């Protein structure tokens, strides 16, 4: 019947059950256990799942247990300290979406401040990595998206335009999050938090109103809204020094 | 940069061969093969399409990519050792229908020993069990969690996320059906349009896709009905096709 309603107290009872099972199964190879996601922020809603992370002493440990009981869902990630720290210091195009997990850790088990170390590593990422990730996002994501809707304008399909518009607004949100080096609280609040940030690219907020409201059927408006956002991107990047290399026809 | 410019297939192929020559010049006999994938590999590139190319290296553990723009056009070249590429071609993730069409239409431009054919043969020869597992994982990892997200939206918001979530659910359903039929979608723009003409869809999916394809995503009440109907169709569909996971234990490890 899909996920059921659960209270915060029931989810924490489940968490401590998982904690005991982890400690029983892996014992002294467990360095730390934490809850992240909305339960880690103590903002989980009725239908929220449980996300837990485990620091293992075993070197090269990298596995996950993800399951449902038919009523609720749990995900537990098991990483060696090195693998977890290296992932926490790595900045992809979706870093604002993903790395909020290291800012929300509720420690449940910790033998030596490992969860604090993970948090310190995530909040201390060098500014250059956000610069590089922003330039990568423009090339690998926004430029490709611009080709996709320009193709749609000349040859369709307009049936893809609503989905693409959603993706573009999300990519724009990642761009803003990388620029402010702030992680969004949750996925559902990515767009609502993005448009309250300072320093938006021209045309971004207008595009987001289509995605947030769901009024994505006027495909001519959407293409014009995408173009204005794309135009504002070049002005915004030049104004913030996120300059993309266009000088080499073949850069290797 | 003025964004992507109009380019013809002839111009894009001229660019491909310039890249091939530079790859062959730089890596010499460590290049086992070079091929084109994406819409240019299918010779269906549109005016604003970019260029996607693959390269098989003999160097062990080679795994890098060069992706760049000139301000007018964009290129991506992926370099993989044969082993890494054959391994990647034979793993089935939740997004296999989105990603692995690349191995079925490679336009060959350089090949020292049928490596491009070997990649294709590897991609088509994946065991049925790998699709079964990917489908069961997808239900747990993606659909069940999406169901909680829209149920959370109904009770505590935000509805401003609902159009986006609905797009994501339609895409995941498209992966689900593509995994079921072992069909890879052509390009991202055709994922939903091809998913809905597949036989034996879960009940409520085509209606959900009609919301997403038409862009009529402002009626939060109707979307929530539609997501629930599709979620119901999933329970019927998986359970009728044997995509069953044991869910009886509170902690299954
Ligand atoms: N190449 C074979 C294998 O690919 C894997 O990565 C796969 C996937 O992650 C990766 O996706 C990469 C991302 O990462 C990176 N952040 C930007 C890049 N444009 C995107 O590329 C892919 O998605 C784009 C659509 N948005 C497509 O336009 C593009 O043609 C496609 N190669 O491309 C690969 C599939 O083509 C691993 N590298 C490795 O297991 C092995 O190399
Ligand atoms: N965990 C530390 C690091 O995680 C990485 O993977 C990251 C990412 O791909 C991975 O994503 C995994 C997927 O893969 C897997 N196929 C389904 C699973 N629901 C999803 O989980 C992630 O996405 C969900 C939202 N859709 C979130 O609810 C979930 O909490 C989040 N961990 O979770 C990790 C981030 O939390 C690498 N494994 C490795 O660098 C190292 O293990
Ligand atoms: N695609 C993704 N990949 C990796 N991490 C992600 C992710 N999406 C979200 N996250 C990270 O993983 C955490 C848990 O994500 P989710 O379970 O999907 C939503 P949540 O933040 O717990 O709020 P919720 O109550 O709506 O569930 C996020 O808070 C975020 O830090
Ligand atoms: N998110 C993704 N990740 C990995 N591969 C993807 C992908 N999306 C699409 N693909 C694969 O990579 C190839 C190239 O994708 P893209 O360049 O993004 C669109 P295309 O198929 O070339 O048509 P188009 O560029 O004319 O719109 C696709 O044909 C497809 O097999
Ligand atoms: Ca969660
Ligand atoms: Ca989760
Ligand atoms: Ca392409
Ligand atoms: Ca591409």
């Amino acid at each position: 019947n899909g996920p059921i309603i659960m209270t915060r107290e029931e989810r924490m009872k489940i968490v401590h059950e998982i904690k005991e099972r982890i400690l029983d199964k892996y014992g002294d190879d467990v360095k730390a256990i934490g809850v992240y996601g909305s339960l880690g922020r103590q903002t989980d809603g009725p239908y929220s799942d449980i996300d837990m992370m485990c620091v293992m002493s075993t070197e090269e440990a990298e596995f996950s247990h993800e399951w449902t009981t038919g009523e609720w869902k749990v995900e537990v990630n098991f990483d060696s300290e090195e693998i977890l720290l290296d992932y926490a210091s790595q900045v992809e195009s979706d870093w604002p979406l993903t790395h909020g997990q290291f800012f929300s850790i509720l420690p449940i088990y910790d033998s030596g401040g490992y969860l604090e170390k993970v948090y310190q590593t995530a909040k201390s990422v060098e500014a250059q990595k956000f610069h590089d990730a922003i330039c990568a996002l423009i090339v690998e994501e926004l430029f490709e998206y611009a080709g996709k809707w320009r193709n749609i304008r000349v040859q369709g399909p307009t049936t893809f335009l609503p989905s693409l518009t959603v993706q573009v607004a999300m990519a724009g949100a990642m761009l803003i999050g990388l620029h402010h080096r702030i992680c969004y609280t949750t996925s559902a609040s990515v767009l609502t938090e993005a448009v309250k940030q300072s320093d938006l690219p021209s045309g971004y907020d207008h595009l987001c109103q289509f995605v947030m409201s769901g009024q994505l059927s006027d495909s001519e408006k959407l293409l014009e809204s995408l173009e204005n956002f794309w135009n504002g991107i070049q002005e915004w990047t030049e104004r913030h020094g996120y300059i993309v290399d266009v000088s080499k026809r073949i850069p290797f």
